[PDB]
């Protein structure tokens, strides 16, 4: 495969799985490495630690190991993994960052990766007066439930609310109203998070192992309020986040270079697999979360990497943290 993986510390969950989504970024990787964190604290900087763990996975030839980084942000307590969504670690992760590259050659990347806008709306029914409220986002959660493929969950996202007795909508100045309520999407980013609703509540959270589709190409032009003739909204299946069991067992199927050469990542195994064993045979053991980039930026995102492209500096920090 010439790809490392990573060692297990237990309970880290979904931790393995978003970290090499992240490594996979190529665009990311550069943008962390650029970082200036020559006089940070190893044991409690973040960005140092994803710095070391990003440098690891380029070069270590035995599994990777990320003990340090969990302690950088503090997730030790025996719940801290099971009590969190994926998207909220990426969060965690990507807010550091973004952070610290202000002021440097670099700033502003992850918006420029993961953010799109958003129009939220409530419109009176009989009645003149609508608020629009434009926002931003950095990953979108989907709708399984009752939903064959992405297509509806798309189409289910976008669907106007109706607010009607009981669930009238105050305007202030003209009173209970029936109204409608909707979202829909000014832009979508060059590289796009979306998590699947899997986990929900009943008489007590409980998983839904039912079969959702997902396409290797999605076209979501669709779904935009208006095009653009140059640059269409087609996206294609970088990566693919997968839980099986309940209480069992996270993996991520990747094709790092977006060529449609798939690798299961498995912890400390790395193996070549089918395109069928990460797409379909994952609809429902099932996927949670997947990472669609956009054909036009595909070059761009998963832009190469020596091992020339980290600074020096930085290099020498890290050698020395080995020896001892
Ligand atoms: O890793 C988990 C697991 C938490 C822990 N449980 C049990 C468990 C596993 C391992 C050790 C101890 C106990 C299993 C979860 C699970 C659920 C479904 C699919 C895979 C795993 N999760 C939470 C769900 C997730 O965040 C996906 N997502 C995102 N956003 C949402 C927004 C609104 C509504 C639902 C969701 C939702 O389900 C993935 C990470």
């Amino acid at each position: 495969t010439g790809y490392v993986g990573l060692k297990n510390q237990g309970a880290t969950c979904y931790m393995n799985s978003l970290l090499q989504t992240l490594f996979f970024t190529n665009q990311l990787r550069k943008a962390v490495y650029m970082m200036p964190t020559e006089g940070d604290d190893s044991s409690k900087s973040v960005p140092l630690a994803l710095q070391r763990v990003f440098y690891e996975l380029q070069h270590s030839d035995k599994p990777v190991g990320t003990k340090k980084l969990t302690k950088s942000f503090g997730w030790e307590t025996l719940d801290s993994f099971m009590q969190h969504d994926v998207q909220e670690l990426c969060r965690v992760l990507l807010d550091n960052v973004e952070n610290k590259m202000k002021g440097t050659c670099v700033e502003g990347t992850i918006p420029k990766l993961f953010r799109g806008k958003m129009v939220s709306y409530i419109q009176c029914k009989e009645v003149d007066y609508r608020s629009d409220r434009r926002e931003d986002y950095y990953d979108i959660q989907l709708s399984i439930k009752g939903k064959k493929n992405i297509f509806e969950s798309f189409v289910d996202y976008v669907a106007v609310e109706q607010l009607d007795g009981d669930n009238k909508y105050d305007a202030g100045e003209h009173g209970l109203q029936e109204a409608e309520k909707g979202v829909k999407f000014l832009t979508l980013p060059p590289v796009l998070h979306l998590q699947l609703m899997r986990f929900m509540y009943d008489p007590q959270n409980i998983k839904i192992n039912d079969r959702f589709e997902f396409p290797e190409q999605l076209p979501l032009d669709e779904f935009l309020q208006k095009t653009d003739p140059k640059d269409p909204a087609n996206y294609i299946l970088h990566a693919v986040l997968v839980h099986s069991g309940d209480n069992g067992h996270y993996v991520v199927y990747l094709n790092p270079k977006g060529d449609g050469k798939w690798c299961k990542f498995d912890d400390d195994v790395v193996s070549r697999c089918t395109k069928e064993e990460a797409i379909e045979h994952n609809y429902g053991t099932n996927a949670y979360m997947l990472v669609y980039i956009r054909e036009s930026k595909l070059s761009e995102v998963l832009q190469a990497v020596t091992d020339h492209d980290i600074p020096q500096q930085l290099v020498e920090r890290l050698q020395e943290e080995k020896r001892i």
